[PDB]
């Protein structure tokens, strides 16, 4: 319809290859400039923090209350040089905290758990704190959107209290009683770079619309574009109107 055309017209000014997938529990829908991205596997990058938190809370390797203290070594980013709960680190996307969480899980458990839940190609390689950053773990946008849809509904194979804790770590904003949850990612260690904005909108209706923006990135690109483009799309779709 015209709203489909409204959404496609947003991408006609985006020069990068991009797909935007939505999932409402019945139908997958695809928008953007390169629709085959939706069935292509990319590294999860920072969106893997969702599965990381779930696995780590599920297996008694952290709680949502524990402080991950900074060990005094200046990190790549400076605003990471502080203490973090898992939730505070989710919003700050603090990779060293989630690397430490991966090391608490260990390669053996991490592997069996990715297999158990069927996350992407379920491949971890030999370095337990790098596989979502460099490969070999990859996942398609359609797999992400179905992953987080189930998270929204409490239907992933984890304890419901664990899903609820991780779900609220992703809380972004609400408009009336519609709630946006989302996690961004920018995998810079691979060629080509991959950009993600994945999440879901929970309506007061209880209905959920999960979404995944996935696009080619290159150095110097606007870090705010992924989020701003996704909110534009969600507004044009009528899933998450601007106020
Ligand atoms: C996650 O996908 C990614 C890596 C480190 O795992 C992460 C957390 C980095 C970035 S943006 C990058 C780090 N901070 C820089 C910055 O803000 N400026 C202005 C220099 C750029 C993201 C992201 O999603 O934006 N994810």
């Amino acid at each position: 319809s015209i709203i489909d055309q409204n959404v496609q017209a947003l991408f006609n000014e985006i020069s990068a290859d991009a797909v935007f997938v939505t999932y409402d529990g019945q139908n997958i829908k695809k928008y953007g400039t390169h629709l085959d991205r939706a069935k292509t596997a990319y590294i999860p990058a920072s969106t893997f923090k969702i599965a990381n938190a779930l696995i780590g809370l599920e297996n008694h390797k952290a709680t949502s209350t524990e402080i991950f203290k900074w060990d005094g070594k200046p990190r790549f980013f400076k605003a990471w040089d502080k203490d973090f709960t898992l939730g505070e680190a989710m919003q700050a996307s603090t990779v060293p905290v989630y690397q430490e969480l991966a090391r608490r899980i260990g390669p053996s458990l991490m592997q069996s758990e990715l297999q158990r839940i069927g996350y992407g190609n379920m491949q971890i390689g030999t370095e337990v704190d790098q596989f979502w950053l460099k490969g070999p773990l990859t996942i398609t946008p359609i797999q992400e959107v179905k992953f987080v849809y189930d998270l929204a509904q409490g239907q992933l194979p984890f304890k419901p209290e664990v899903q609820q804790q991780v779900k609220e770590m992703l809380y972004v904003e609400r408009r009336g009683e519609n709630r946006l949850y989302a996690k961004s990612g920018w995998g810079m260690a691979v060629d080509p770079q991959v950009g993600w904005y994945v999440g879901f909108v929970e309506k007061a209706d209880g209905q959920v619309v999960a979404f995944a923006l996935n696009m080619q990135m290159k150095a110097g690109d606007d870090i705010a574009l992924r989020k701003q483009l996704s909110l534009d799309v969600l507004d044009k779709l009528g899933v998450f109107h601007y106020l």
